[PDB]
This record gives structure tokens, C-alpha cells and sequence, in this order.
């Protein structure tokens, strides 16, 4: 084979071809778009890998990069899915890049894939992000990069030149900007780079809208899950400052300042060693809340991500947003009280009404008052079945689905033409229980083509299903709209708009256009909530 | 006839043989019960009526007491039927017994009616309070008074002995007292005195509740769409006096409280009617210059308090609200409102409309009735926009202190059965965006569909039938469904969990839960929490 040998800007990559039942696929795994970040180079932004020499082997995924594995439920799939498939490394900013077997003689769109994690764990080697049958079946290029992950990549002492913070991102913006310069190579198109990532990884491509450096590495955006101005997202360099001082004191650390001789002996304790002490950061106890995430500095952001959407011109900008239907229903068996995968978890208005404190954290009791009058049915103010759903609604509306709605209400207002979705699909039997409906991450797998696997299991008609999504992904890559251009027979999927509040239902069912994204619920969390802050 | 010669303490009275379609009523009208609060008199308690030589004529109503005439819509029935239909004067403290004919031998139970009007006006003379149909298809005595209102009723200076407040409560009192010692010579039995009434009427019949010194003039108690812990029900003696001192100084009245009354004594009537309105701090709806003052003699408390910890176990009530409290009362100062045009306000008139309905309250607040009564789907539809304000000024004002009193009597041993009155009348004149409004249940409580003279709907005189059995069933017995009917439905009482009450209409008993209580919970109980946080 000669199509599995390409010459980046660096060197020569040594391809593999993987089998797709449609057709052959050209992959190239594991190419290194910056020097390892070890040593003195951790807590920094990275710098690009230097020209090697010989063939680079990309024929597997390289490590990924050190972060917490969850120990929660062993063995599960519904949680082992995402805890890393390679080799822990600090030694892991590597991206995957995915082109047809016949390369395109014509630039074709490219998507870049920003996985999720919390901002704490992920890597772009999981299973559910294969981006075989995404590319063979639209003849479009994936890309995929690693970042680094928890306090590798986001510690922060603001001010310092050791610890800037947000060097993930600047991991990202290294591996678009590697794009950019050498994607041509495979295929693809510089100029139609669609950016999409889910969770954390929607709200990392939220911030590269809000960053001017990396607005020119791409043209369209897809935000799923996850919205740069969501509360867990962001924290104040106040906060950052105080919890990377935090880290130091659990792992004992008392011309270099005080904040240069900080940095320089968190780089003296093993990666396993932070990673072990990461959870022990946080303020109090909490759900949806991770310990190192994106700070405030004002490098990266000259202002917090929602002052940077309101005072914001998003002309020439198509941006595509979603949630599942039940966003908080897993974030709740994690670390609200009563809650169980396996005992149904019916739950007293005394748990309730504290897995609101958990919920919502940092809030004035007034503030959980009005959480508690919202959401709760005073006609039955105790039955354990509308509790249960009320808290998975308390904490699916607060993290994701109200600032996904308030990023879309703004930017569709602000001259971008959005379009909106509500992943409403789950399986007959899935190994998540019931009550927890389409959980958080399950359209991962439907986007990315997995149920065209021959190895799994899935229905006939969810093959169907995942191969209509992503005609959709890739029509909204291509063109900027979900919806067939030379098909005004197709149920048609209208703009999202701060007024009409349209989008549509993917599941079997063909599209049905809906109205309001938890208008009456995001209406507090967005606009009374946060009033009632400053006042009280 | 001999029926209509009748001895009381104070001395003989002559009375008049009304005619309904089912049979004869004897009535007794313009019975005096107290001296004419006049010249000095004027913002003091209530003196008894001394005794009288001859025989006084009681065959027609007395005076209305001086105040507010509705003059914004002349000529239209739904305004002018609650306008007085007498002489204004300040001797006005008089009663109406009206009795079955034939008098009954046994013991009756007596009804006794205060109306309401905001306790600025009203009548025990108007004609949907007439009491003959009721009294004729029940046999049941009922009494009706009036009652001082506006300032002559509820001025107060607090402190001062010339104006100490709830005077006109004070003249709802004694005519009880009164009727204790005096039904009983019309065949009624003071051991069984049932109160009722609408609006401020309503609110009194609470604030009888309240006050220990009324517990012994009456047994049961009905309050129809109104409470004593209602925001507009009550003010403190702060306000009380800052609106006291104001009036006088609109009218140009400068120890000091004892000139300063003495002044307002000098004003005409209706100079300080004219002036009654200016004295309120703000543009509002619903609210009122003169109601009844928390002083610490006639309510020790705040109602919201005496509500909380009282004597309540054993005793019966009913309460009650129609389907549409708050549409009535936005022609009355709501901008964008008239019930000539549909009221399609905008979002424009229906902020600036919260902030009128809800009066008194900080920005923050204000935001918070904003949210919860806004379709954030259709956030500019004007009839949306409209509906939704007639829902914040009838939960604020009526339904919800309806159901903070309904659910806390209940919760200390009181038998509570609630209603939602929701039938339209065919004969009202008010436009159909109004639904069911204001005190337009009174109607068929009284009968007066019975009445001939008025063109009344062949179903609704059967339905204002089955409503003055309900009525009477709880004067008699403490129990509106007395008929051990098993082919009609049961009225369930009315508990702080199950929250069950009945629907009045047309159709036959429908038993519903929770009397507005996704609303009431944000009114009675986050908003008090975030005023006192604010
Ligand atoms: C519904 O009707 C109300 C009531 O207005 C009166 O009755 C109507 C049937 C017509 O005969 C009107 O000419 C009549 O005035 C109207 O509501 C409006 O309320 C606003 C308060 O926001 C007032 O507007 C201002 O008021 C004065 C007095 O006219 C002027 O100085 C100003 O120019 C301004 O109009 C006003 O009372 C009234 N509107 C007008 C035009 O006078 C309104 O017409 C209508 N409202 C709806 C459908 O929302
Ligand atoms: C501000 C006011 O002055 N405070 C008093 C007030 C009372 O003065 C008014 O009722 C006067 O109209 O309210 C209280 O009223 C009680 C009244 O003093 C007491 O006395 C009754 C009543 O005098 C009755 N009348 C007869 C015809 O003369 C007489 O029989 O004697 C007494 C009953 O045996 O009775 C109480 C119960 O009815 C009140 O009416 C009320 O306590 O607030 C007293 C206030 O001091
Ligand atoms: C549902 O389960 C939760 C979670 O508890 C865990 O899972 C249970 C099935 C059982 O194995 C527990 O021991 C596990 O800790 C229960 O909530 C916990 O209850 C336990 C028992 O004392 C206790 O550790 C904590 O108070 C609870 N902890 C948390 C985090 O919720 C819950 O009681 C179960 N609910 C029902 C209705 O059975
Ligand atoms: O497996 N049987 C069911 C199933 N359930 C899911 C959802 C459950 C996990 C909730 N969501 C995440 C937890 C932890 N880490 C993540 C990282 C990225 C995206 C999502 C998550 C997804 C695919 C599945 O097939
Ligand atoms: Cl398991
Ligand atoms: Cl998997
Ligand atoms: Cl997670
Ligand atoms: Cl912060
Ligand atoms: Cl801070
Ligand atoms: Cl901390
Ligand atoms: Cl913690
Ligand atoms: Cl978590
Ligand atoms: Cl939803
Ligand atoms: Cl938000
Ligand atoms: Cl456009
Ligand atoms: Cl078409
Ligand atoms: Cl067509
Ligand atoms: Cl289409
Ligand atoms: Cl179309
Ligand atoms: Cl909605
Ligand atoms: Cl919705
Ligand atoms: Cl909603
Ligand atoms: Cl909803
Ligand atoms: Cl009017
Ligand atoms: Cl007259
Ligand atoms: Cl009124
Ligand atoms: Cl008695
Ligand atoms: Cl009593
Ligand atoms: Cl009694
Ligand atoms: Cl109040
Ligand atoms: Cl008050
Ligand atoms: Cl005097
Ligand atoms: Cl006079
Ligand atoms: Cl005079
Ligand atoms: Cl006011
Ligand atoms: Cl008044
Ligand atoms: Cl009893
Ligand atoms: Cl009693
Ligand atoms: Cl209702
Ligand atoms: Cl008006
Ligand atoms: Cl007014
Ligand atoms: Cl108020
Ligand atoms: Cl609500
Ligand atoms: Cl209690
Ligand atoms: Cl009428
Ligand atoms: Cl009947
Ligand atoms: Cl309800
Ligand atoms: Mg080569
Ligand atoms: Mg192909
Ligand atoms: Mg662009
Ligand atoms: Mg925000
Ligand atoms: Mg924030
Ligand atoms: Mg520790
Ligand atoms: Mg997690
Ligand atoms: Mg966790
Ligand atoms: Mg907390
Ligand atoms: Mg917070
Ligand atoms: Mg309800
Ligand atoms: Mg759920
Ligand atoms: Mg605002
Ligand atoms: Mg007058
Ligand atoms: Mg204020
Ligand atoms: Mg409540
Ligand atoms: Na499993
Ligand atoms: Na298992
Ligand atoms: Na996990
Ligand atoms: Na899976
Ligand atoms: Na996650
Ligand atoms: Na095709
Ligand atoms: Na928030
Ligand atoms: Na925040
Ligand atoms: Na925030
Ligand atoms: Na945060
Ligand atoms: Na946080
Ligand atoms: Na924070
Ligand atoms: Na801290
Ligand atoms: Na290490
Ligand atoms: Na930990
Ligand atoms: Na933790
Ligand atoms: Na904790
Ligand atoms: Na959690
Ligand atoms: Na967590
Ligand atoms: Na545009
Ligand atoms: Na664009
Ligand atoms: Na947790
Ligand atoms: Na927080
Ligand atoms: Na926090
Ligand atoms: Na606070
Ligand atoms: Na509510
Ligand atoms: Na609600
Ligand atoms: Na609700
Ligand atoms: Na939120
Ligand atoms: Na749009
Ligand atoms: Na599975
Ligand atoms: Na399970
Ligand atoms: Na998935
Ligand atoms: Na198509
Ligand atoms: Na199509
Ligand atoms: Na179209
Ligand atoms: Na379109
Ligand atoms: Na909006
Ligand atoms: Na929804
Ligand atoms: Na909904
Ligand atoms: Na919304
Ligand atoms: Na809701
Ligand atoms: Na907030
Ligand atoms: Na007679
Ligand atoms: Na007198
Ligand atoms: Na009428
Ligand atoms: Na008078
Ligand atoms: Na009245
Ligand atoms: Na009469
Ligand atoms: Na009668
Ligand atoms: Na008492
Ligand atoms: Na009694
Ligand atoms: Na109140
Ligand atoms: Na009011
Ligand atoms: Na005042
Ligand atoms: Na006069
Ligand atoms: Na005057
Ligand atoms: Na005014
Ligand atoms: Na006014
Ligand atoms: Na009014
Ligand atoms: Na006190
Ligand atoms: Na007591
Ligand atoms: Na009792
Ligand atoms: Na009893
Ligand atoms: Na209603
Ligand atoms: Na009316
Ligand atoms: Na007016
Ligand atoms: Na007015
Ligand atoms: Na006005
Ligand atoms: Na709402
Ligand atoms: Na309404
Ligand atoms: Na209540
Ligand atoms: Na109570
Ligand atoms: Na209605
Ligand atoms: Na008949
Ligand atoms: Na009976
Ligand atoms: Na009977
Ligand atoms: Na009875
Ligand atoms: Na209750
Ligand atoms: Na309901
Ligand atoms: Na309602
Ligand atoms: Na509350």
C-alpha cells in the first residue's frame, strides 16, 4: 500500500487501513503534534512537535494522558466505556487523523473531534469515538486529538509564568493550528473545519468561538451536551489559585518566587501521585463539579464565557447544539444520596432536598429555596417517583440544558444560524436502568456510526438510525445546515431562534419540530437565578 | 297581618310581607341597632341603640353609609349593581331580619351576611343581597347590617381614643350582639349563627375568627372569595397613620392627634370621600386607603399570625373563591385594560401592570412574579399576557390567602370544605375575557334567580336552588352535603394534604385537588422569604 504512507510537515506517517462493511478506510493513529510535556514542560503550554526522522508509526492509538479511572461500578459497561483503553503517560498529545480509502481528489469538509471527560479524563482512543463509519459512509476527514486532562491541563496560578492554566486548550488549539497546515495531506479542507465534541469537550469548542486566536482554525461549530458557560465549566482565578494551592499542600509541598517554587515541586511528584489527591480539591461536597477545569485568566478568555457570548458578533457562524433527554439521571447515582443504579432509587423529600445542596452547590439558601419551589409538585410534594425525576431535572436544567439554551438563544440572536436537537433514543433493554432514560453521552455512539459494527449488537433499525445522523452531522459540516439541500420532501429542521425556540427529536420516529428548550425551567436558572446572587 | 308586629329590647317594629314565587317572607328593614355615628361620634366604637316610644317602621331599607360611588362606566348594570341604591348619610347604622312567614315554633338557624366592597363601600340594601328567597326555600332567619366603611369606618390614629381603627368592625360586632339577643323574637336561635360574606365581607367574617371577644356571637363561618390575611385585608399602624395624617392634610386639617380629628370632624362627608383614594402610597389595584388596622385590641396580631396558633378545633367553615378573582378589578387602574376592547395588552402594559398589582415590593420581587406567571414560550402574546395578569392579582389578593386559611384551619381541627365557584352567568353584562368574575356568585346564593322579574336561565334557578341548599345545609348542620344523596357526588372537607374541594356549575358535584397550589406555594411561601431577605 502507498496511500497508507504520507509526509506531514514533520516526517513520514505509516498508516493503517481499517475495515469498514461499506468499504476500506485509511487511518493514521498516534501522529505526535507536540513535544512530550514532561518534566519542566508540565503545567506549560505545549510547543509543536519538531521534524523527526524515519516513519512515524501511526498504525495504533499512542497513551493517554494521566487522569482519575473511575472505580465506581467495575466491570460495567455503561461506566468502563469511557476509562482509557491505552497506557497512562504524560508523554500523550497525540492526534488520530481518519480519511476514505480512496483519498479525495477533491478537499472535502473536515470534523475535529474534542472528547469530554469533565475536563478531568478522556482520551481519543476510546471505542465510541472510532471514526471508521463516520468517514467511509459520508466520505468526509476525522480528526481527533488528546489533551491534557485534570491538573496537567488546567492547574492554574494565575499570573505565573509556570502555571498559566488552560494549557489543555492550548493543546486543542496546538492540534487545530496542526490541522490547519497539514490536513491538505489527507484530503481535507483547511478552510471547512467543523469543530464537534460532547460535554466538556462541547464546552472546550465553546471556548474556541469566545477565543480570537483560535476562531480563525475553524468554520463551524457543534456543541453537544456541554456549553462553555455552564457552571462547572469555568472557575474565577481565585478559585484556581486556591485549589492549585490546595493540591500542593495534599501532596506536601511548602530566583523563584513563591508561586515558581510551588510549581516547581508539584513537577517533582509523580503524575499518579496528583492525580491520586485531584478529587480532594474541591470547595465541598458536590455533583457535576470537577476539581481543574478552564480558569478566567484572561489570556484565553478576555472576559467569563457569558460575558464574552452576550457582548459577541457571531455573523457568517453555523453552529449545531443538542442534549440528551435525560441529562443529570447518571450525574445523580454518582454522589446524591439515595441514588442506585440497581434499587430504583426512590428517594424522601429529606434526601431530595438535600441532593438539591449537592446539585447546587455554592448557593444561598434563599437561592436552594427557589430551586426547591420550582422544582417541586406541591400537590404530591413527596412522592419518591416525581422527587427522583425532579432532582434528575434540577441537575440536568443547571448544568446543561440551560446553558446549552442560553448559548444558542444568543448566538442565534447574535448572527449565527443555529440549529437545535434532543437525543430522545434509548435502547429496549440498555444496562443502565429505566429511570434514567437517554443518560448523558449516549449519542456518541449513534453520531460516530458504532451500531454499523458488525461485532455489537445493535437493531437493524438502529443502523438506519446512526447512518441519518450522520448524513446530519456531515450535511451540517458540508453546508452549514443539517437538512438535505436537493430534498424539500424531508421533514425539515428549522433554525433554532430566541422566539420561535425550534428543534427537533432524534430517535426512530422521523423528525418532529418541537418548541422551547425547558423554556419555564431555563428562565430561572438563566435570567431570575442570577439576580438573586447579587441581590442576596 | 300579626306576623309583622315584633317586640325587641329597644322597643316595637313594624314589618312588611314580601312575596316570592314559592310563598310569603315577613321582613323587618332599616332596624336601628346603634346611635348615629354623627358630629362627635364620627370615627368612634359604636354606641347601643337606647330604647324607643311607638312603633318603628321597618318596611323599607335605611340610609347607605357615605362613600365611594363607582362613576368610570355610568349606566352599565355590572358597576351600578353595587353602587348604593339609597340616601348616603352617616346615619347609616342599620339592620335587615328577614323570617318565614308563618314564624317557625322550633329554634332556626340564622344567617347573618356583611357584604364587601373593599371595605370602602357596599350595602346591605342592594338587590343581590336581597334575602327572600333564600329565607322562603330554606326557612332560615338571616340578618344583613351596615357597617361604616371608607374613613368614617377604618380611619385610625393609632393610640388615640377619637379614632381608634376597626370601628366598622365594631359595628359588625354589635349588630351581632344584637342579633344575641334579639332573634330569637323572629324564631331564630342565637346558639346558631352562621356568618357569611364576599370580599371585605369575607375578610370581616375572618377577623371575627381572629378576635376572641366575636367567638361568642356565632357557631360557623363562611368566607366567600376573601381572607383576613389577605395583603390587602390589613395594614399596620404605621401605614394606618401615615394615610390618617395624609387625608387630613388633603382636605386642609393640620395634644396634636386630638385636633387633628377633631378637624376631619368639621370636613363634609364628601370632602373626605373625594380624598380617600390619594392617600395611598402608590398607583395600585386592589389595595384600599381604610381597612382594618393590626392595633392590638380588635386583632392582637397580624391575621397571618393569629391564623398560626388559635382557637380553631370543632369549628366549621367554608370558603370559596370564583374561577376568575382578578380580571374585574384591572379596568381599575391596570394599564392597557377596559372592558370595552379584549384588553390584548403587551408585555410593555403587563410589566408596568405587576408592578401595579403588586404593589409595595422590591425590584427583585417584582421579577419573581415576572417569572412563574410568564409563558417564556410565548412571552409576547397579548392575550397570554392578559390572562396571566388576572391570574396574579386574584392568587395574590384572593385565592391564596384563601388557601393558606383554608389549609391551616384544617390543620388545627377546623372542618373546612372549599368551593371554586366557575359557572358564567347568561345575564352578565362583563365581556367574556373576564370568565367568571369578582362577586358574581352572590347571585345564586341569594336566589335571585329565583326572582320573576329577572330573565334567568330555566337551569340556572335549579342551580341557585342547589347552591341555598348548600348554604343552608351548612347553617343547620355544619355539613353541605346533608342530603345522604348516593346519586350525588359528596363534598368532600378540605385538608392541608389532600386539598380537596368541589366545582360550582352547572354540572353535578366534580371533586378536584389542590386550589391553586404550584401558584400559592410561590405566594405563601417562597415570596415572604425573599421580601425578608431583600
Ligand atoms: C383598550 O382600551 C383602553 C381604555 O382606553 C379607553 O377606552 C377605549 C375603549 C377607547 O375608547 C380609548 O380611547 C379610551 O381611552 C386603552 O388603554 C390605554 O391605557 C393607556 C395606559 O397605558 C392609556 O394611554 C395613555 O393615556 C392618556 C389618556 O388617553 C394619554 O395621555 C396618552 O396618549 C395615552 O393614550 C390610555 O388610557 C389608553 N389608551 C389610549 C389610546 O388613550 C387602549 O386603547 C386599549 N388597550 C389595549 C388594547 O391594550
Ligand atoms: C376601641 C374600643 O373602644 N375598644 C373596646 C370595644 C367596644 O368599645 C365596642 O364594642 C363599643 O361598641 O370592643 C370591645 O367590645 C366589647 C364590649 O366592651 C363588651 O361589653 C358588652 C356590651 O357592652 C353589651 N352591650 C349592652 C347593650 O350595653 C353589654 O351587654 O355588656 C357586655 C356584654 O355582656 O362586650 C364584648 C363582647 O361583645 C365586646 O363587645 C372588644 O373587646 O374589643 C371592648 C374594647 O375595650
Ligand atoms: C439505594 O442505594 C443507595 C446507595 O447505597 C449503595 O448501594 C446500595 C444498594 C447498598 O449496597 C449500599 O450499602 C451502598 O452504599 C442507598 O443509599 C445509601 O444507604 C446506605 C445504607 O446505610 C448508606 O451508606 C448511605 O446512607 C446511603 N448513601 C448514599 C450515597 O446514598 C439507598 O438507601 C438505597 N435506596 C433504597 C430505596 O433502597
Ligand atoms: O453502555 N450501556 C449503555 C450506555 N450508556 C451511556 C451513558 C452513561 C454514562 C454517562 N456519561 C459519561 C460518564 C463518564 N464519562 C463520560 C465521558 C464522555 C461522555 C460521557 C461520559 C452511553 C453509551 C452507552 O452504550
Ligand atoms: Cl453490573
Ligand atoms: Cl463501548
Ligand atoms: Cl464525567
Ligand atoms: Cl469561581
Ligand atoms: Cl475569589
Ligand atoms: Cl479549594
Ligand atoms: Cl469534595
Ligand atoms: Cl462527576
Ligand atoms: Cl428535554
Ligand atoms: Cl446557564
Ligand atoms: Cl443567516
Ligand atoms: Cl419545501
Ligand atoms: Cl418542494
Ligand atoms: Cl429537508
Ligand atoms: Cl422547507
Ligand atoms: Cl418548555
Ligand atoms: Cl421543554
Ligand atoms: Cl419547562
Ligand atoms: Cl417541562
Ligand atoms: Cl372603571
Ligand atoms: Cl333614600
Ligand atoms: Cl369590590
Ligand atoms: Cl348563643
Ligand atoms: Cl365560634
Ligand atoms: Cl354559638
Ligand atoms: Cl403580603
Ligand atoms: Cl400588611
Ligand atoms: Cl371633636
Ligand atoms: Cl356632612
Ligand atoms: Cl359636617
Ligand atoms: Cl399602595
Ligand atoms: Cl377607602
Ligand atoms: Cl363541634
Ligand atoms: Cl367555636
Ligand atoms: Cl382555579
Ligand atoms: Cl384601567
Ligand atoms: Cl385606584
Ligand atoms: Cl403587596
Ligand atoms: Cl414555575
Ligand atoms: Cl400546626
Ligand atoms: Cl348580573
Ligand atoms: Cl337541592
Ligand atoms: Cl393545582
Ligand atoms: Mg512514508
Ligand atoms: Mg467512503
Ligand atoms: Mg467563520
Ligand atoms: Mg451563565
Ligand atoms: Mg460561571
Ligand atoms: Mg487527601
Ligand atoms: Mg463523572
Ligand atoms: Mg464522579
Ligand atoms: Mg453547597
Ligand atoms: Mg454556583
Ligand atoms: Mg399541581
Ligand atoms: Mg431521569
Ligand atoms: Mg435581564
Ligand atoms: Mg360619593
Ligand atoms: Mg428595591
Ligand atoms: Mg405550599
Ligand atoms: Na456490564
Ligand atoms: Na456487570
Ligand atoms: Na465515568
Ligand atoms: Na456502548
Ligand atoms: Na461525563
Ligand atoms: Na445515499
Ligand atoms: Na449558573
Ligand atoms: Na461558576
Ligand atoms: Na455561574
Ligand atoms: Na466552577
Ligand atoms: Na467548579
Ligand atoms: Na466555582
Ligand atoms: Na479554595
Ligand atoms: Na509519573
Ligand atoms: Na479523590
Ligand atoms: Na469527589
Ligand atoms: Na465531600
Ligand atoms: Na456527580
Ligand atoms: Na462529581
Ligand atoms: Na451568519
Ligand atoms: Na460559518
Ligand atoms: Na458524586
Ligand atoms: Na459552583
Ligand atoms: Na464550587
Ligand atoms: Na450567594
Ligand atoms: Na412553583
Ligand atoms: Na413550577
Ligand atoms: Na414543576
Ligand atoms: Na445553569
Ligand atoms: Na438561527
Ligand atoms: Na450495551
Ligand atoms: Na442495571
Ligand atoms: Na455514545
Ligand atoms: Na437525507
Ligand atoms: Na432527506
Ligand atoms: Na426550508
Ligand atoms: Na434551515
Ligand atoms: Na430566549
Ligand atoms: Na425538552
Ligand atoms: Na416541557
Ligand atoms: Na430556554
Ligand atoms: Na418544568
Ligand atoms: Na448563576
Ligand atoms: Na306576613
Ligand atoms: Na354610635
Ligand atoms: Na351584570
Ligand atoms: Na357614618
Ligand atoms: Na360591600
Ligand atoms: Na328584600
Ligand atoms: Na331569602
Ligand atoms: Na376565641
Ligand atoms: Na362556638
Ligand atoms: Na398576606
Ligand atoms: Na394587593
Ligand atoms: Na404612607
Ligand atoms: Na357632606
Ligand atoms: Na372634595
Ligand atoms: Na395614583
Ligand atoms: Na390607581
Ligand atoms: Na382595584
Ligand atoms: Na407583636
Ligand atoms: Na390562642
Ligand atoms: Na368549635
Ligand atoms: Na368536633
Ligand atoms: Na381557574
Ligand atoms: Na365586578
Ligand atoms: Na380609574
Ligand atoms: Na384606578
Ligand atoms: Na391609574
Ligand atoms: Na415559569
Ligand atoms: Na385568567
Ligand atoms: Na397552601
Ligand atoms: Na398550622
Ligand atoms: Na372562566
Ligand atoms: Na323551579
Ligand atoms: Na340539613
Ligand atoms: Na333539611
Ligand atoms: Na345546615
Ligand atoms: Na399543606
Ligand atoms: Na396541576
Ligand atoms: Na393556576
Ligand atoms: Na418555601
Amino acid at each position: 500500500d502507498a496511500e497508507l504512507l504520507v509526509t506531514v510537515r514533520g516526517g513520514r506517517l505509516r498508516g493503517i487501513r481499517l475495515k469498514t462493511p461499506g468499504g476500506p478506510v485509511s487511518a493514521f493513529l498516534g501522529i505526535p503534534f507536540a513535544e512530550p510535556p514532561m518534566g519542566p514542560r508540565r503545567f506549560l503550554p505545549p510547543e509543536p512537535k519538531q521534524p523527526w526522522s524515519g516513519v512515524v508509526d501511526a498504525t495504533t492509538f499512542q497513551s493517554v494522558c494521566y487522569q482519575y479511572v473511575d472505580t465506581l461500578y467495575p466491570g460495567f459497561e455503561g461506566t468502563e466505556m469511557w476509562n482509557p483503553n491505552r497506557e497512562l503517560s504524560e508523554d500523550c498529545l497525540y492526534l488520530n487523523v481518519w480519511t476514505p480509502y480512496p483519498r479525495p481528489t477533491s478537499p472535502t469538509p473536515v470534523l475535529v473531534w474534542i472528547y469530554g471527560g469533565g475536563f478531568y479524563s478522556g482520551a481519543s482512543s476510546l471505542d465510541v469515538y472510532d471514526g471508521r463509519f463516520l468517514v467511509q459512509a459520508e466520505r468526509t476527514v476525522l480528526v481527533s486529538m488528546n489533551y491534557r486532562v485534570g491538573a496537567f491541563g488546567f492547574l492554574a496560578l494565575p499570573g505565573s509564568r509556570e502555571a498559566p492554566g488552560n494549557v489543555g486548550l492550548l493543546d486543542q488549539r496546538l492540534a487545530l493550528q496542526w490541522v490547519q497546515e497539514n490536513v491538505a495531506a489527507f484530503g481535507g479542507d483547511p478552510t471547512s473545519v467543523t469543530l464537534f465534541g460532547e460535554s466538556a469537550g462541547a464546552a472546550s469548542v465553546g471556548m474556541h468561538l469566545l477565543s480570537p486566536p483560535s476562531r480563525g482554525l475553524f468554520h463551524r461549530a457543534v456543541l453537544q451536551s456541554g456549553a462553555p458557560n455552564g457552571p462547572w465549566a469555568t472557575v474565577g482565578m481565585g478559585e484556581a489559585r486556591r485549589r492549585a494551592t490546595q493540591l500542593a499542600h495534599l501532596v506536601g509541598c511548602p530566583t523563584g518566587g513563591n508561586d515558581t517554587e510551588l510549581v516547581a515541586c508539584l513537577r517533582t511528584r509523580p503524575a499518579q501521585v496528583l492525580v491520586n489527591h485531584e478529587w480532594h480539591v474541591l470547595p465541598q461536597e458536590s455533583v457535576f463539579r470537577f476539581s481543574f477545569v478552564p480558569v478566567v485568566d484572561g489570556d484565553f478568555l478576555s472576559d467569563t464565557p457569558e460575558a464574552l457570548i452576550n457582548a459577541g458578533d457571531f455573523h457568517g457562524l453555523q453552529v449545531l447544539v443538542g442534549v440528551v433527554k435525560d441529562e443529570g439521571s447518571y450525574f445523580l447515582v454518582y454522589g446524591a444520596p439515595g441514588f442506585s443504579k440497581d434499587n430504583e432509587s426512590l428517594i424522601s423529600r429529606a434526601e431530595f432536598l438535600a441532593g438539591v445542596r449537592v446539585g447546587v452547590p455554592q448557593v444561598s439558601d434563599l437561592a436552594a429555596e427557589a430551586v426547591v419551589l420550582h422544582y417541586t409538585d406541591w400537590l404530591h410534594p413527596e412522592d419518591p417517583a416525581r422527587l427522583r425525576e425532579a432532582l434528575s431535572d434540577v441537575v440536568g436544567d443547571h448544568n446543561v440544558v440551560c446553558p446549552v439554551a442560553q448559548l444558542a438563544g444568543r448566538l442565534a440572536a447574535q448572527g449565527a444560524r443555529v440549529y437545535a436537537y434532543v437525543f430522545e433514543h434509548r435502547a429496549s433493554t440498555l444496562s443502565w436502568p429505566l429511570w434514567m432514560g437517554v443518560p448523558h453521552g449516549y449519542e456518541i455512539e449513534f453520531i460516530f456510526g458504532i451500531p454499523l459494527d458488525p461485532s455489537r449488537n445493535y437493531t437493524a433499525e438502529e443502523k438506519i438510525f446512526a447512518q441519518r445522523l450522520m448524513r446530519y452531522w456531515a450535511n451540517f459540516a458540508r453546508t452549514g445546515d443539517p437538512n438535505e439541500p436537493r430534498d424539500p420532501k424531508a421533514p425539515q429542521w428549522p433554525p433554532y431562534t430566541a422566539g420561535a425556540q425550534q428543534y427537533v427529536s432524534l430517535d426512530l420516529r422521523p423528525l418532529e419540530v418541537r418548541r422551547g428548550l425547558r423554556a419555564q425551567a431555563c428562565a430561572f436558572w438563566n435570567r431570575f437565578l442570577p439576580k438573586l446572587l447579587s441581590a442576596t
